[PDB]
């Protein structure tokens, strides 16, 4: 089948791993493989969980930040650029993700993340690696985004 290399990046402690492990081992709390079918087509999801050369390899990127951590939100630009850099491209498959949407201590409005997503041209999705909510839309959207290449 077809193979996809997804790279999850983000401010430390935002839930990069929680998400990854939620998709691979279906539960709430590095290399990961996974056979899955998306929109019919069958494919291999190669997920590389990184820390809060190997990025020139990834095909699609998951820029994550927690909605209860303003700085993690302000740091997206930093990673976005570091990516945009090591891949001489102004548009690289990628999705902005606001994790921990299960909390009430929210310091980042959605209206805030959306504006930033539009200025980028990438999709924005909120996920909770705890209630597993959105954990799939996020990853599958990133794939559909890579199929546009
Ligand atoms: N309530 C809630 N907490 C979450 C969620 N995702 C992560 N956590 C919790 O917050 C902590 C950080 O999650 P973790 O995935 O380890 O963060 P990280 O992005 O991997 N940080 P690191 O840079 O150290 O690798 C853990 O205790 C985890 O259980 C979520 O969706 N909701
Ligand atoms: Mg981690």
């Amino acid at each position: 089948m077809t193979e996809y290399k997804l790279v999850v990046v983000g401010a430390g402690g935002v839930g990069k791993s929680a998400l990854t492990i939620q998709l691979i081992q279906n539960h709430f709390v590095d290399s990961y493989r996974k056979q899955v079918v998306i929109d019919g087509e069958t494919c291999l999801l190669d997920i590389l969980d990184t820390a809060g050369q190997y990025m020139r390899t990834g095909e699609g990127f998951l820029c994550v930040f927690a909605i209860n951590n303003t700085k993690s939100f302000e740091d997206i630009h930093q990673y976005r650029e570091q990516i945009k850099r090591v891949k001489d491209s102004d548009d690289v498959p990628m999705v902005l993700v606001g994790n921990k949407c299960d909390l009430a201590a929210r310091t980042v409005e959605s209206r805030q993340a959306q504006d930033l997503a539009r200025s980028y041209g990438i999709p924005y999705i909120e996920t909770s690696a705890k209630t597993r909510q959105g954990v799939e839309d996020a990853f599958y959207t990133l794939v559909r985004e890579i199929r546009q290449h």
